[PDB]
Formats: structure tokens, sequence, C-alpha cells
């Protein structure tokens, strides 16, 4: 197929189905290598580090398939998207190096913002007439991404697409769909892979569920 | 714990329980990156490449726990165990580089054999009074390892332990258990990760099931 | 050791790799993207050397911060490659260490500094904290001198600077890092998140731009 | 096209020239603690090895494109070079849309002693393109006779890829078709290269000091 470049933020019109992580599946602690200082604070491993990398590699492939022959500006939503973002660039670089047929005019430009609606970033005025690809780690209620796309309309961009690693199946979801989705995960608080609980558990390579002890230990 | 070093080949006395791959689960083709030349010959992806490495990383951890501060000789069963073997060495080296308390007399020595009982190797007499760890890719009926352990007992080795990446749940299984098991997989013919079908699909990074077209296509 | 607390001095700084003047590799030696090959003179430092050096820097950094929480600051957007690579090996050390405490590790922070302008969030939370600044390259050292002085306004405990490349420019103001990777000749380099007009960031190797490259991506 | 003159290296691209007396000291990279007192210097970092091999795999695929070729791993010193080679070879095949499962690579494993060969029948290599993967070329005697031994099984072509070639005055003039590094006349270990079965697990290519030779002498 010839894929149209996505330009309807929240719709996910031609979005491919993500990996469906069923309710109450995964692996126990002793299955993979988990840091000793985190071992007593984790219920179970939801998604192994290797699966994440393998999925993102396919996401990077899907993204290149639709942005083939156009330059696009990626926006990293600090600081939870850092792991997802860097892995994405890694596999994007690999694609540009192993398929040939390439032009230094159809590549990507890195941008970094922090969203809390208030924005800590650069001017973003240079995004006019540009293809924007938003890189978010996780969608819960969809409030953050909904507000952010309206704020971005103020800079007169050409298109807005959203890639997301995890979508939580929360009933509080407002219907905001990403155009490139990695995983569909249960309604549980997850940590690891740059996803945190009070700035802890970011360095955990696997996606895990926090137990009662972890929440209590690192509570503010 | 204080672990005894295993010396009862086929018993799996203190074997830790492996990952249970259930019947009729896995991922479709469009989930991960599959080579275009193999895509029409694969039913589904059983185990992603990343899960394999993450489990093997833990196996190397489990292996080091019982062989800590002891020299042991690893035996690679060519040519299907190659991938498992290389990954095992990578993470073993990883452990040695990230530990201030080790000695060059407590490491591992590589040996390579070909089993078709016919054995293609070098001496095997140098294994006298040595700790031996057999590295097998997959145990099906358990006949190969049962005879091989008897033949290996002719060289007066100290101990014989077996690590295995996949054990198939075949009713024809003779009860041979490995001491370090990675995955327990359904009774289906799998390929990928150095596992072949008529010397094909070895270069496939994921563990997959061949469809009917694939079996017919590469039949001799 | 002692934990460094004198930004610009490099009191106990270890000697870095000295990349000599007029050495490196030609284009056909390593893998270079086809779209950048005609715009590159030579490969100065291979991608693999970078990873191996950073892996050692992470070891030196953990040696002095062992049992201490420290805050790493990524100086966007050129330090990104260095920063992510640094965390990878730091996690690696923490993941195999049976003598660690989740209260004593590292905390990530991100700032954008241009020449002096600061785009960030709080940094007031760096009070009574050990600060480790992660910079990709030191040229004249002016940006880092003002930033370390400005950072002194937040009453932090310590300020240490780790740097991947230091250029031997006669314009150097004498600012020394505490953890240096390479000492490079006075030439304009690109690759490994180092750019020329937002280009060449995706280049895995550290390379020198030719005259055509300068003209092509000129503004 | 396909190299078919073993030992000549007719169209071999010149490799990286590691000059006499360059490299890095111990405190430069990560070295295992049980090996630090037994190593003089680091000659070639592990990363340079991988990056060079990645380019070698590219060069190899350029000439074998659209044809089946059989790779031969000379155990057990070529294991490191071989596994990395297959990694990047697979890497190319996984991102290429013009590949054919009829035209890829087939792995073989032989063990060479000093000339006797412990392997399979090798009769399945009849009329096949063969690529020999050797860890190091010193005098070139071992590889010279093996090519003669392999040419009796009626193979189509014989090409040789080598990671390191030593500048020893005892060299017989045997040239490889795909060369990684040209290294000085010194005994190196690491990256599956051994000294009495030691230092194989060493990720960097290093030079053994006098104490190390003394320590692990048989
Ligand atoms: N570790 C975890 N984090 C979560 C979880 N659900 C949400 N979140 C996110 C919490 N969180 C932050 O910590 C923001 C600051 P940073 O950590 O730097 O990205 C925002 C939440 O992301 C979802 C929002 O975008 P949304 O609700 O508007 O869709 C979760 O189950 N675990
Ligand atoms: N790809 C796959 N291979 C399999 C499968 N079941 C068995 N096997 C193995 C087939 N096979 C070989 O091809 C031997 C040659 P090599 O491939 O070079 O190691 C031996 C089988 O391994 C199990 C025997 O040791 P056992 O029956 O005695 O326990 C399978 O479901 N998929
Ligand atoms: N590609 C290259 N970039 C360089 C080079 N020397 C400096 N620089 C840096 C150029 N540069 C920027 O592009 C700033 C924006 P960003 O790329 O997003 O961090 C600042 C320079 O960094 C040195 C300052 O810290 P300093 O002057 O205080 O020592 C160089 O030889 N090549
Ligand atoms: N670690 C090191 N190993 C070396 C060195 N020079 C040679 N060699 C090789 C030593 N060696 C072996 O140990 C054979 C067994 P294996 O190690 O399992 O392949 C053979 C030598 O390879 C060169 C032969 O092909 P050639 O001399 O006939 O040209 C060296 O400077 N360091
Ligand atoms: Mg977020
Ligand atoms: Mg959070
Ligand atoms: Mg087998
Ligand atoms: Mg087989
Ligand atoms: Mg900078
Ligand atoms: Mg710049
Ligand atoms: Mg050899
Ligand atoms: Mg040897």
């Amino acid at each position: 197929h010839h894929h149209k470049i996505p330009n309807n933020p929240g719709a996910g019109e031609n979005a491919l189905e993500p990996i469906y992580i069923k309710d109450d599946d995964g692996y126990d602690i002793d299955t993979f290598l988990i840091p000793d200082h985190y071992k007593n604070y984790i219920t179970k491993v939801l998604i192994p580090n290797g699966v994440l990398k393998n999925r993102i590699e396919k996401l990077a492939f899907d993204i290149k398939q639709v942005y083939r022959n156009e330059e696009f500006h990626v926006i990293c939503l600090l600081k939870g998207s850092r792991g997802f973002f860097s892995a994405l660039l890694k596999y994007l670089n690999r694609i540009h190096n192993y398929s040939s047929t390439e032009s230094p005019k159809h590549l990507y430009v890195e941008h970094y913002v922090r969203v809390k609606i208030e924005i800590v970033s650069e001017d973003l005025s240079c995004l006019k007439d540009k293809h924007v690809l938003i890189v978010e780690d996780i969608i819960d209620t969809g409030k953050t991404l909904l507000k952010f796309c309206e704020y971005l309309k103020k800079f007169e961009v050409k298109t807005i697409a959203i890639t997301c690693l995890f979508i939580k199946r929360t009933p509080l979801w407002n219907g905001f769909k990403a155009d490139f989705v990695g995983f569909s995960i249960p309604d549980a608080f997850v940590v690891g892979y740059s996803l945190d609980y009070n700035e802890k558990f970011r360095d955990l390579d696997h996606l895990c569920l926090v137990n009662d002890e972890g929440i209590k230990k690192f509570r503010t």
C-alpha cells in the first residue's frame, strides 16, 4: 500500500493494532535479571526489555514506511519518553544505513519539550510547514496529548502524528488514539523503561508492576 | 542459597522452573521485523528475539551462581546450539567484567562437538577430572543427550550438567531433564535462532513456526 | 578518591585519549550512511571507540560516587548521544551490583544552554545535591564557565563536569573537566549528536566535514 | 566478481594499518581485573573490531549478492570473528527487500591442526562458493595447505576473509580477499585469540606481558 501521512491527532485513522498484553499475564521476578535493590519492590514483570526493543524496531519501520521521502520533526516528551525516543532513533539510523536509496533532505530533526497546560521547551516556531511526530511513552487518560495538540496548532504546522509505546486500558480514556502504537497494557501502575514513581524505577530495563512495598518506600 | 554443583545428567534435581510457553499463543507476522524472504513461510512468531536474550542472560546468571569460583568446560553441540552458545558466552563475559572478585583459574573453556552414536571432535580425554556443562539448543525425545552422557562418562569427568534453551512437551519424552532450562515450548516444529528446517531458517532471529507452504517449499 | 568540587579545575582528572593531529581513517574503512559520504573528509573516532571509552568513564564516575546519589544533567541537544550511552553503562553497573541502594543512584535532568541562555524547569531542587554535568564538547569553555557560575546560585553541594571531547583550540579559557573522554585536534567535527546546522546528528562516527559539506548545509 | 585465487588477494581492499607501537594503556578502557596484571597494552578496542567487521560483512555481501555461499568457521579462534560476521550478515538480510532464501549463507565448522582436518566429509561443498573465515594469518602455512585440501572437493571458488594479518618476516605471501587489520609482529590475545586456552574471553585485542606468558605457560 501507499500510506497517506497521518494528519488527524487523536483519531488514529490508519493505525496498526498494537501488542495486546492480556489482564494478568507476565513473568515472575526470578525469570529475568532484576536489580537486587528493586527486587523486593516489584510484583511481576509485565514486558521484558527485549520485547520492547523488538517492538520499537517495528514501530521505526512503520514510521519510515509512511514518512518515506519527507523530512519530519520528532518531539521527545521529557522525561519518560527518553528510553522510547533513543531506541527509536537507534533503529531509524539503522534503517537509513541498511536499505540504501537515501537523501540528506528526507531525515529527522530532534526536538525536546516538557509538558505538565504549560510547556518548557524551545521556540517551536520553526515547526511551521513541518511534519511533526510526537513521541510519548504512555497514554492514560489522554488529557495531556489532547491539550498539547491544540497548543501546537498555534505554530501552523503541516501535519501532526503521534507514536506511543503503551496505551493503558483505563475507563477514564478520552478516546485519544495514537497513529503508531506499541503495546496495549492493563489498567495497572507500571514502572521501568523511563517510566517512574517519584523519580524512581526509571533505570529499570523491564516494564514492571510496583508492589505495596515499593509505593510505600518511595512515597513523598 | 548454597547450591550443590549438579552431577546427575538427566535428573534436573535442583533445576529452576522455566518459562511456560502456553499452547496457541504468540505473535502475528506484522508484530515484529521478519525478513521479507521468510515472511510467506511463517505461521506466527512464538518467542521474540529479545525474550530469548533476556532469558539467556538470566541462565548465565543461574549458571554462574553454581559454578562461582570454579572452572567448568562448556560443550557446544553444533550446529543448532551455536546461537544459544554465543549468547551464553556474551553474558558470562559480562558477569566477569562487572565483578571485582574473580580469578583467571576460575573461568570457562570452550569445546565443540558434532553429534549425528557418532561424535566429531578432538580428544575428549582432557575432560578427565573436569566439570562439564553441555549446551543444547533443544530437547525433544531426550534420546540424543541420554546416550551422549553415557559416552561422556567414559572419560572419567567429575560432573555433568546440562543447560537447554527449549524443551518440547512431547509425550514421547524419556524424562531427561536439564539443570538449566530456558523455555518449555508446545509440541510443534519450531525454527529460528540456529534451529533449522533442512538447513533453512537458521539466520532468523525469532523463534517461529513454519507454515505448510514453508515445509513444502524447502523439502528435499 | 575525592569527589570533585571545583568546576573548571579538573584537580584529579585522569588523562584522556589523545587523538593525534592528522590521524584517523578514510571513508571506505567503516560504515558511513550513503547520504553523508560525499560530505565527509575522514573518520576521526569510530563509533565503537566512543562506546568503549564512555563505558570506562561510567566506571570512573561510579568509583567516586559509590554510595552517593548524584544528579546527571544532559546538556541538550548535542550531549544526547553521550548522555544515553553513559546511562546505559551506569545501569549496567547497577544491574550486576549486589551492593547498591535505590536511595543512592542517579537522577536525570535536562537543560538547554546556548550562547548565556538557560531553558530548563526548576534546578532549585539541586540544592544540597551532588551535580554531574554532561557535556558533549568543550571548545572555548565560555559556555560552561558561565553555566557553572550560574549553577552556583542554587546552593548545590558539588559541581563536576564530564566531557566527551575537548578541543585543543588556542581560544581555550582554561576550563578543565573532571572526566574527559578524548582530546581532539582543532578541527570542526560532526557525528554522534554533534551537528552542522542540525545535520549529521544521526552519524554514528565522529567525522570531519569537507568543504562541500560546509557549503551544502550552509544557511 | 567472485574471488577465485586463494592466497593472491587480487582485488583485496587495503586494511587498517596498525602501526608499530601505537595503542592505548590499561587505564583507557574496561579490562577484566583478573587480566589487568597480565596485559601490556590494548592494541585494538573491541568496538573498532565490531565496526570493521560490519564493513567487512558489507564488502562480502557486495560480491556474493544473489548467490549462495558457504562460510567456514575455523574453530576455535575464529569463533568471535565468525559470530560477529553472521550478526551483520543477518542484519543486512533483515533490512533488505531484494533477498532470496535460495541465495544466502550456509555455515560450516572445521578444526585445523598442525596438516590435519577434523570435520565432516565436505563433499557437500562440491560446486559451491566457499568463504573461509580465519582469525589470524601469521606464516600463512596453515591456510595455504587448507586451500589445497579444499580444492580437491571440487568447489567452485575459494575466498578468504581474515580479521588480522601479522607482519611477520616468515610470511609466505598468502593474501586474504577481505582483510580487517594489519598488525605488528607481536603475540596478541583476546577476541577468541588465545595463549594456552587463556584470554579468549577478553573482548579487546591485547598484548601479553612477560608475567602473563610466565604465568600461563604449560
Ligand atoms: N510510571 C507510570 N506513569 C504513568 C502511568 N500512567 C500515567 N503515567 C504518567 C505519569 N506521568 C508523569 O510522570 C509525567 C512526568 P514524566 O515522568 O517526566 O513523564 C504522566 C502520565 O502519562 C500519561 C499522561 O500523558 P495522560 O494521563 O494525560 O494520558 C503509569 O501506570 N505508570
Ligand atoms: N528446528 C527444530 N529442531 C528440532 C525440533 N525438535 C527436535 N529438533 C532437533 C532436530 N535435530 C537436528 O537437526 C540435529 C542436527 P542440528 O540442527 O545441526 O543440531 C535434533 C533434534 O534435537 C532434539 C534431539 O537432541 P532429541 O530428540 O534426541 O531430544 C524442532 O521442533 N525444531
Ligand atoms: N559540530 C561541532 N560543534 C562544536 C564544535 N566545537 C564546539 N561546538 C559546539 C557547537 N555548539 C552548538 O551547536 C550549540 C547548540 P547544540 O548543538 O544543540 O548543543 C556549541 C559548541 O559547544 C562548545 C561550547 O560548550 P564552548 O564554546 O563553551 O566550549 C565542533 O568542532 N564541532
Ligand atoms: N593468540 C594468537 N594466536 C596466534 C598468533 N599467531 C598465530 N596464532 C594462531 C595460533 N594458532 C592456534 O592456536 C590454533 C588453534 P585455535 O586458537 O583454536 O585456532 C594458529 C595460529 O594461526 C595462524 C596460522 O593460521 P599460520 O601460522 O599457519 O599462518 C598470535 O600472535 N596470537
Ligand atoms: Mg508522558
Ligand atoms: Mg511519573
Ligand atoms: Mg540439538
Ligand atoms: Mg537441524
Ligand atoms: Mg555543547
Ligand atoms: Mg549545534
Ligand atoms: Mg586460526
Ligand atoms: Mg590457540
